[PDB]
């Protein structure tokens, strides 16, 4: 049951988005360690942390950009090229590619995941 | 006079990076919320805040991609589209375009902004 260098989508908010990162460290008490896509390194609760690697497909999340801000879309495709990781989230029935830290799930995508992925 | 709706880049962490966001509102004590590209919105103080809405041009950035991970490059041009703004950060003698939330800045290179461009 290793789960030290596993890519999880955690939230570091007490009510904030559930960001992308890798568990860096696996502490007592079912705290880990992870450092996030975005570089901010902090200890996580395993309530908090989901162990989806590949974003699951066909699932809700909120995707990030410059325009639409923060829409809502559904993956409908995953895309590794040179290990860059991309998900084809379907925003308003339209399908766009979003880098892994482009896409973050909101508080109530999270704690739906949580259920059946979750620390 | 107010500094709420400007971009600005400001570290959120003790040791941590300056990332992109706008000011939300301007609160006492120099203490103003911002709320950051990535959706986190929390309050920040002026010494951490440089108020810079276009990235300074010739100016060290650290670049986030998934490929090359946490880089470091200089910014040689800016391009907005349709409101998404692209820096074109030179990494290894290789102009390339990042996003507006792809470029954060170090602890040293924000200190170095500090003097110039800080709240």
């Amino acid at each position: 049951n290793s789960f030290v260098g596993l890519r999880v989508v955690a939230k570091w908010s007490s009510n904030g988005y559930f960001y992308s990162g890798k568990i860096t460290r696996d502490v007592g008490a079912g705290k880990y360690k992870l450092l996030f896509d975005d570089g901010y390194e902090c200890d996580v609760l395993g309530k908090d942390i989901l162990l989806c690697d590949p974003i699951p497909l066909d699932t809700e999340v909120t995707a990030l950009s410059c325009d639409e801000y923060f829409s809502a879309g559904v993956v409908k495709g995953h895309r590794k090229e040179s290990g860059c990781l991309y998900y084809s989230i379907e925003k308003e029935g339209q399908r766009k590619w979003y880098k892994r830290m482009a896409v973050i799930l909101s508080l109530e995508q999270g704690n739906r995941l949580r259920e059946q992925y979750g620390l």
